[PDB]
């Protein structure tokens, strides 16, 4: 039978492939062989150590502890204000 109007066929973080990101996706930055190839857990996408350096929560993809990031995705869910 058909899952119908809901379906959890669904796919959260999609992880971009290294020969499809040969290079940052934030910053523009080439792969080498000393630079280890990694993933934001926001955008998905290929980040390199420097572009993956820091990081953050995201409560929205269920991730309610810090963990790795990019740039990008840093900030926006850095748009979010902080209670207080």
């Amino acid at each position: 039978g058909p899952l119908g109007s809901m379906g959890e066929k669904q796919s959260k973080g999609y992880w971009q492939e290294d020969e499809d990101a040969p290079a940052c996706n934030g910053c523009g930055c080439v792969f080498t062989t000393t630079v280890r190839r990694h993933h934001c857990r926001n955008c998905g996408y290929v980040l390199c150590g420097d572009c993956s350096r820091h990081r953050a929560a995201i409560p929205m993809r269920g991730i309610t502890e810090p963990e790795r990031v990019c740039d990008a995705c840093y900030l926006a869910l850095r748009s979010s204000n902080m209670a207080g």
